[PDB]
């Protein structure tokens, strides 16, 4: 068992691809996350999971909030950009939902308020109430196996 | 903001299908779950989240293992018949990892030991160390838009 063995077992179960947004004292912040999921329905609850290292976990448990933006087929770019992996970062369009900054176009828009914080080995869990939902009927951009796909038609 | 709302958005998150399996006194029970994750890197974890009333709960809670069975494209039946929506179970083949009961032909087998538990409103997070993996090449099961899809090829 390595760490390839692992990671490539884990990349059998295919995801959508989100960003993660949060402000912290004006400025934006965005991670590409598809270590998302539906935690609890009353209350609404959902859960995001974040790297020890990463940057968005000290911005989060500062600003104690964060939006998921689940991207469309369209977003490859976006998911590309907010995962660090171009040299030169976009220009992203943002707009607003529940106080948070949202991805315009998003196939779907979820903010939340952060109310628990677990860690769990190299990551942490942060399990958020939804205050705001915004839903389009677009396709999703899809994660399976380390690369990008589509959903048949 | 309804339930449906929360649902409805929920489902715009695409993911694979799984049925967790455990054994209680040589008895498999299994159920079927899309609210999984990899977690953690180092040491090698994995969450599954399990609602209060399904009696999966109780059966993880003493057996203190579970593994997770992400099912392939030819699957559907498996994930209907673990979701409690065929009137007669279907005769399911079982074979064995890490002293776990697994799915025989399923897109990837993960074996793991409960960790932690985490309560989470209407949810328990079961977070879990992997102990075995076995892989396939085969296309996955998705859902999504509370629907049963393939990747396009
Ligand atoms: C599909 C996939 C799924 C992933 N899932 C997860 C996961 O669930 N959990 C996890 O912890 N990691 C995950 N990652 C890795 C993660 O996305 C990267 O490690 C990311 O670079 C870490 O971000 P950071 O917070 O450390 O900050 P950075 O490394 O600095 O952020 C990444 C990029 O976002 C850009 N960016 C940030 N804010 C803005 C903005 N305001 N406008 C324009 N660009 C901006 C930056 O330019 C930077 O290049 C995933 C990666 C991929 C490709
Ligand atoms: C795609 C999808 C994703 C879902 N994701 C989740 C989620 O992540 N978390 C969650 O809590 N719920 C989820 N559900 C709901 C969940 O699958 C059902 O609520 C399930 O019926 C609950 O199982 P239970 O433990 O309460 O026991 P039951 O309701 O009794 O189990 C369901 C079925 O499994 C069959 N079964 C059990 N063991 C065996 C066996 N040994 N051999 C043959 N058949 C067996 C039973 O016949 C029964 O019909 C999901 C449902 C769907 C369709
Ligand atoms: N932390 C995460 O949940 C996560 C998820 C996906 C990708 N990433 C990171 O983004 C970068 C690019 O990804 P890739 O194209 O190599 O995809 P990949 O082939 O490494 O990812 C396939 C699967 O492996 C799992 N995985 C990968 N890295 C993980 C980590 N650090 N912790 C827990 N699970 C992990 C995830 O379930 C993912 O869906 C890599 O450095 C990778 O580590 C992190
Ligand atoms: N507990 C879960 O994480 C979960 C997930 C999917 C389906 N289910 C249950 O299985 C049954 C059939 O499913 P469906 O075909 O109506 O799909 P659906 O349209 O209800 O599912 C779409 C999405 O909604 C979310 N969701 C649904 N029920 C949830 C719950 N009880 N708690 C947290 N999130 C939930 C999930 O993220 C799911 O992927 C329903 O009774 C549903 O509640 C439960």
């Amino acid at each position: 068992m390595d760490d390839r063995l692992f990671r490539n077992a884990m990349g059998k179960f295919a995801t959508g691809v989100t960003v993660i947004t949060t402000e912290l004292n004006g400025a934006v912040h965005g991670m590409t996350a598809n270590a998302f999921m539906s935690v609890s329905l009353n209350p609404k609850l959902v859960l995001v999971s974040i790297g020890e290292k990463a940057k968005m976990l000290e911005k989060i448990q500062q600003s104690k909030k964060y939006a998921v933006n689940i991207l469309s087929q369209d977003q490859k770019v976006l998911s590309m950009n907010f995962a660090g992996q171009l040299e030169k970062p976009v220009d992203v369009q943002f707009e607003e939902l529940g106080g948070l900054p949202v991805i315009k176009d998003a196939l779907a828009q979820i903010s939340c308020q952060v109310v628990n914080e677990v860690q769990a080995g190299d990551h942490t869990l942060f399990i958020g109430e939804v205050t705001d939902i915004k839903i389009t009927e677009q396709d999703p951009l899809l994660f399976f196996s380390g690369k990008y796909h589509q959903l048949a038609q």
